[PDB]
């Protein structure tokens, strides 16, 4: 089964959540597809002080637990610095490592430790055959004994892989499709649509397409019902109908194969 | 007068701390430069969970203050969280923000909330005049009134960059010259010459000869009195000698200017 991650960007307000729950929950019924529920209750790098944050980790991991509970959804959500990983962990189903902190050995560990499927970005500065390194050290903190990262072990142990692009001079990402097959040898992999197109949006679609046809292991794309009024990422993000195309066509790719 | 930041690139032991300090006597005592001693006290990123990680905060701090007192230098190291920025402060003179954490919130207004300088890296997947997002938010922490970030306002509020080059592909950074340029408009310049070569420390000296000949406020670059018994970037150390022939041809060049 397909993995498919959705969901806004930030946590917004319990509100908000509610209202995108609500319009994905086709896509979270879907039989082809292993449904998360995506959310940030923090966002750590933004360009002002000013900036939307977010509720921080407390408050955000309760609006989350409340949307598992009247949803029935799995959730995933991304962590920043140690001592979130555990905490974290008792909400979300999987822990997604950022992709400028895919290198970091104590977060690695901290959240390899939990229970989550860990989720660890490849970072735009990366060579995909480099990703095996941190895929290794999640496996190495599950099971002792592990050697050398495959995909069938990495499966095993909840631990993925995510392509999100690679810097292509300044202020531009290019998606190497080569990455989604050498990334898979360590770990299973799942497309990152949303964060994976600045150009100096429309373009998700059309990668997602490519990166189906290579082939993955599933779908991440941030979502909101109203993108326009998103407190985050509100420009690269998909209407929940925009995201049902897209799942759409990812599995008629994936069937012929 | 010219910046020199020069150290190992881990703290290995007091033994090795201590040597090193003393091979840096000459140029710590030379007039024309305003001089730094650095050491690391965790690294963070390794390759593997077996990688020498050094002795951590609390010991490293203590070795970093013994070494403050014998040699009578300034100390600089980087910090990876916001928790360790205020006890990191008080021997730290400047603390160094690692490029791939240039635009964490909380870490930058962490360290700007402490007496030291702020050194912000300038991470390889960053557009040069992007950095001044970051020189703000340090700048604001420090001066709330400040509305844009400027070199004479960064100069007065202790707030630099450091130009460690950009990714060029897959395994290579390539410096380009006219970020040096570029981020001097918002802030003194350091030009990091270790960490900015890779090809998939020869080319250090070159480097730094070309950053001197732009402009630059500073020269930061690891050395090492044995570098094939390194703990860590043993590979891209300069021996103090080296160093000092690097210092020597910048000095010259600058004098021209």
């Amino acid at each position: 089964k397909s993995v498919l991650i959705a969901g806004p960007c930030v946590i917004e307000s319990l509100e908000n959540l509610r209202s995108i729950a609500t319009k994905l929950q086709p896509l979270a019924n879907n039989e082809r597809l292993d449904f998360y529920f995506k959310a940030s209750f923090d966002k750590a790098n933004r360009t002002s002080l000013e900036s939307y944050r977010g509720p921080g980790l407390e408050k955000g991991l309760e609006m989350l637990q409340t949307i598992k509970e009247e949803f029935g959804y799995k959730i995933l959500t991304d962590v920043h610095e140690s001592y979130q990983a555990s905490v974290a962990a008792k909400v979300a189903d999987i822990l997604q490592i950022p992709a400028f902190l895919c290198r970091q050995t104590d977060l690695i560990v901290e959240v390899s430790q939990t229970n989550a499927i860990v989720n660890i970005k490849k970072g735009q500065f990366m060579n995909p055959k480099d990703m095996q390194y941190s895929v290794l050290k999640a496996l190495k903190t599950r099971d002792k004994s592990i050697q050398s990262p495959t995909y069938e072990t990495a499966l095993k142990n909840g631990v993925w892989l995510c392509e999100r692009g690679s810097s292509f001079g300044y202020g531009n990402l290019v998606v190497d499709m080569r990455s989604l097959k050498i990334m898979r040898e360590f770990a299973p992999v799942i497309f990152d649509a949303t964060h994976s197109v600045q150009m100096p949006s429309s373009f998700a679609p059309i990668l997602a397409r490519a990166a189906a046809a290579v082939g993955i292991d599933g779908l991440f794309a941030e979502t909101h019902v109203d993108p326009k009024n998103a407190l985050s990422d509100g420009a690269n993000m998909l209407k929940p109908d925009e995201l049902e195309q897209l799942v759409t066509d990812m599995l008629k790719i994936q069937n012929l194969f």
